[PDB]
């Protein structure tokens, strides 16, 4: 009998969003070989995952519309493009399956899609197909999007520091945590902010929902609860497969720097590749990583460079590394580094959570207020920096507070603890590998 398995792949076609799930259809189409997987994204996507890149013969990539009409020149602002992309609606979706049906000459039988994608479930009833959604942002937020109301009611009415207790297992959540897009009510609503805000109609509708992290992370309370909104809620391990990787480089010379610092010893500075930081906060975090004294590396990007302090980068050159661009995964994983100060995307907290790294944290936007809280209130690996912004005198204080004192032991501790609980996590007998498994089995049955 003729396998005729053929997965729709739909990325959020922006940025961090690419690499986990391209990793998750690498390992599916590894263990399925005789089955197709056609990775749907736009032109902009496509070179950003595919340019440089073998992928395996099971897996087909297709172009679709990103929904920027030619001439047309976008703000200066992060969701512009994402409101643009999510315009363009399930039939920009159909034409991608249109391409993948031609080139395969295989009907659709199972979609697989970033759960931002909410118009890829149209297109699934529209076949008949189980629609699985792709969960890559901080696992704990799913629980928002079924608490709307309570959550605007709370956020209008209640103090700041008042916690979500509402929200089984994520208790130590607050009001000031909470993502601004989804409390925004009328002209400040955006087409990104109200698909997010329809998740929680949308997500019970997916065959299952697969969250790239640990289940051995979040709270069981909210495992729990999360099992009773969902079909399925399945952990696939976000570590990447062998083929997602490229053989790895370091223009800057950063592995070799850090193989001369000593062991814990070096903060590792990164505000991620989305996050346009104050100009008042970049002089700060200078201002307080040259007066804190230890060593550190800074990824900072080169337009960012012109508004440093003067005189910083040279002042600073015998004991600090600022550079556009570090092999984020690798600095993570050396042993030098000791804390990581971070926005807390959620692919950055991964890696560091993964290699025992403590944390500094200055959540920007989105969902990052919720990992911050994770990472200080219920991990306990890490300190949202005091003041919630970066002042020089606060970040002073979070620096030495992790790397040298005897009250940043605790929060040292849990890091290497939280690490080997990943690390066990992962292992062949785990329930991430039956998650797997699960998912692997949907796949075949459609
Ligand atoms: O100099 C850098 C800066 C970032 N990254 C990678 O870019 C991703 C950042 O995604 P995240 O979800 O942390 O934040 P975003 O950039 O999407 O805001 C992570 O995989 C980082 O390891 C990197 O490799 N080198």
């Amino acid at each position: 009998m003729k396998n005729k398995q053929h997965v729709a792949i739909f990325p959020f076609p922006f940025g961090s969003h690419l690499p986990p799930l391209l990793n998750l259809v690498l390992k599916l189409a590894h263990i399925a070989p005789n089955t197709s997987f056609s990775f749907i994204g736009t032109h902009s996507s496509n070179a950003f995952l595919f340019t440089k890149r073998h992928i395996p013969n099971n897996i087909r990539v297709f172009t679709i519309s990103d929904g920027i009409p030619e001439g047309h020149v976008p703000a200066n602002n992060p969701i512009e493009k994402l409101d643009l992309f999510l315009s363009t609606g399930p039939d920009n979706l159909r034409k991608g399956i249109e391409l993948a049906v031609a080139e395969t000459k295989q009907s659709v039988t199972c979609i697989i899609a970033d759960a931002f994608v909410t118009s890829s479930l149209l297109v699934a009833q529209t076949l008949n197909v189980p629609w699985i959604a792709f969960w890559p942002n901080v696992s704990c937020s799913l629980s928002l999007y079924f608490n709307i109301d309570l959550i605007r009611d709370k956020c209008s009415k209640d103090a700041k520091n008042a916690t979500l207790d509402f929200l089984p297992g994520l208790s130590k959540l607050r009001v000031e945590d909470v993502p601004q897009d989804m409390l925004d009510v009328g002209e400040k609503e955006t087409l990104f902010s109200r698909t997010l805000n329809s998740l929680g109609v949308v997500l019970p509708q997916a065959k299952a929902v697969v969250v790239n992290f640990f289940a051995e992370l979040d709270p069981p309370l909210f495992v729990k609860y999360m099992r009773s909104k969902l079909q399925s809620l399945l952990y696939v391990v976000p570590l990447p497969c062998p083929q997602l990787l490229l053989p790895e480089i370091d223009s800057n010379g950063c592995l070799s720097w850090l193989d001369s610092k000593s062991s814990r010893s070096v903060a590792y500075v990164c505000f991620g590749t989305v996050v346009s930081p104050p100009p008042q906060e970049v002089v700060a975090v200078a201002e307080a990583l040259e007066e804190s004294g230890f060593p550190f590396v800074w990824a900072l990007k080169e337009s960012l460079l012109s508004i440093l302090p003067k005189g910083f980068v040279e002042r600073t050159s015998t004991r600090g590394k600022v550079v556009s661009w570090v092999p984020q995964s690798h600095v993570l994983s050396h042993g030098s580094v000791g804390v990581f100060v971070t926005h807390c995307g959620a692919n950055s907290v991964m890696e560091s959570v993964s290699n025992g790294v403590p944390m500094i944290c200055r959540p920007f936007f989105g969902d990052q207020g919720i990992a911050a809280r994770v990472i200080q209130d219920i991990w306990e690996v890490g300190v949202i920096v005091e003041g919630k912004v970066f002042t020089k005198n606060g970040f002073v204080k979070s620096l030495n507070l992790i790397l040298v004192q005897e009250d940043g032991k605790k929060i040292r501790d849990n890091a290497l603890k939280v690490k080997q609980i990943v690390q066990d996590a992962v292992g062949p007998h785990g329930q991430a590998a039956e998650d797997f498994n699960t998912l692997v089995e949907v796949i075949s049955s459609s």
